[PDB]
């Protein structure tokens, strides 16, 4: 038989430090093609052994296609493409109604809470360790999935704006699963402001902002946010006008409840799930 | 063009299947791994990822899935003649070929050892199934899936191969030299196993797999433990080869290898240099 192996890179859709990710077509279907840089060749061996451990078959987790390794050499991750881009890039110009805005944050919970659970007969249970708007995918249902576990470990290193405070302050307890657990809850909770934000109520809506947009400069350093997070203990600033609606009012709740500053008391993936069910 | 056409079947096993095939009209061998042997491809691809003449050449590795199967492939080049294995069964060897083929396969792992500023590598599964003829008559290695990395779990390669100290199971499972001499050890019985293959004064062995006279078909590794560290076997010298020179060296060369004192073995380098000086 023939194997078709061809894969044509029709358009670049990002560029960055990590490399490239191209919009592809393999047999009329459209692919995404991350192509890695040197710079980050490690990030493809982690992710390739993950998918090579466990195939991760979810709708709120971007889909595997292939990994492939070519003759210098040349890394290639191969996923499902979503022609609507990041969360991030659809926030910018997009406004939310109460609908959206829960089927957005209720389905990144359910594909951080299957990345996070241990499933027997199955899965080993994983931390991301890289959650950010910038990997989270909208799909035309409404429904987000979680991408790139070129970090993720399987039972500091991610962006520093979305960090937990014990890795900041380096008190993470490296030796418990649960850490890493927590400090993608911590990182949940800041992408949950970032939508929140952007949901319409009484004719209200705020500009889509970065986490810490109003106390650190852009790129901001490692001690720009330690000081925030650590020293001053700051959070994003939850409006005035989210106490008027009951959705924004319940979701305050819970993204407060992602931001202590002692993990064990924050919420598991788990309970954050069964709580956006009873909300509406 | 990436497209690949499996041709024919060249090789099925334990391991999964090897298939001779085209890519852009070049032959090519296309490994397609079992369920079973997932981490070795992927140790494979963390290796390749680190060129010789004397090494399988690198085209590409793959992990392919839709839903709940996942397939894994690693290409590289295409050796007509086969194994080392598979030539000696039905090919005799004069002095010239017999080196041209130790010296080669000495060169590869010698290549293999030795860090360059490359890592140190040790192959753990060395065999004449795990080298390959090439049209020019010298080899190359293959099957980095067990290989080991210097600038895990259990103890296990091929069993009629495997190191006395990999049998007693006391091998120094941390230092990395352990790793170099259990080649050292494996790369005494192929040289064991293409001598006897070198005609001298019109004689020649038959070909015979290491301990073949000492152990059960299909050897268990107690069987090769029994033979190996119990009886200290090694494989027998036909008188024969004491009357030619060059058989005389090989047959000193190998015994250099198969001291169960790991420290004792030659490197890959010192048997690179002693072949070279024999004619
Ligand atoms: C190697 O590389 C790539 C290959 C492919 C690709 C193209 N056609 C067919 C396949 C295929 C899948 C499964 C079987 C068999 C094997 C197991 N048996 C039990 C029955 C089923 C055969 C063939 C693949 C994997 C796509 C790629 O990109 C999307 C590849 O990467 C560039
Ligand atoms: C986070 O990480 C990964 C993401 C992806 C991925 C998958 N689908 C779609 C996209 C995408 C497409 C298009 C835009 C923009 C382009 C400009 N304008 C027209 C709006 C749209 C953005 C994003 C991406 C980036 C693939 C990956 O790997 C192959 C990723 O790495 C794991
Ligand atoms: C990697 O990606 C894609 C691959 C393919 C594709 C192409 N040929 C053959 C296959 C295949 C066939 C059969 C089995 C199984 C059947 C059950 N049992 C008997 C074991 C063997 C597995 C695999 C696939 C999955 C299609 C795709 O999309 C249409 C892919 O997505 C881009
Ligand atoms: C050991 O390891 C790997 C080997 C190879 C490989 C490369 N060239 C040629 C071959 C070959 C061709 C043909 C025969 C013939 C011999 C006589 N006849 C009765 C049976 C068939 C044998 C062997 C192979 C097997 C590829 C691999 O992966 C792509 C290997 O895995 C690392």
């Amino acid at each position: 038989r023939t194997v078709a192996r061809d894969i044509t890179l029709l358009e670049c859709v990002g560029k960055g430090r990590y490399g490239e990710v191209w919009r592809g077509s393999w047999q009329g279907e459209n692919v995404a093609v991350k192509i890695f840089s040197s710079r980050d060749e490690k990030s493809w061996f982690r992710e390739t052994e993950l998918y090579n451990t466990v195939m991760l078959r979810h709708e709120n987790i971007l889909g595997f296609i292939a990994s492939d390794m070519t003759s210098s050499t040349q890394l290639w991750l191969i996923t499902h493409y979503h022609e609507m881009g990041s969360l991030y890039d659809y926030l910018q110009l997009t406004t939310l109604d109460t609908v959206s805005c829960l089927r957005i944050v209720l389905s990144i919970a359910s594909g951080l809470a299957h990345l996070h659970i241990e499933i027997f007969g199955g899965k080993p249970a994983i931390a991301h360790r890289d959650l950010k708007s910038k990997n989270i995918l909208v799909k035309k249902n409404g429904q987000c999935c979680i991408a790139d576990l070129g970090l993720a470990v399987m039972h500091r290193v991610g962006t520093k704006r979305y960090m937990a405070p014990e890795v900041l302050d380096e008190t993470i307890q490296v030796d418990c699963f649960d850490s890493y657990k927590r400090v993608d809850i911590w990182a949940f909770g800041l992408v949950l402001w970032e939508v929140a934000r952007r949901m319409v109520s009484n004719g209200i809506v705020e500009d889509y902002k970065p986490p810490f947009y109003d106390v650190v400069p852009n790129d901001p350093s490692f001690e720009d946010m330690r000081k925030v997070v650590c020293v001053d203990q700051q959070r994003p600033n939850i409006p005035n006008r989210w106490f008027s609606d009951p959705t924004l009012t319940s979701l305050a709740k819970l993204m407060k409840e992602c931001w202590y500053q002692n993990p064990s008391a924050r919420l598991t993936a788990l309970r954050i799930k069964k709580t956006l069910t009873k909300i509406d």
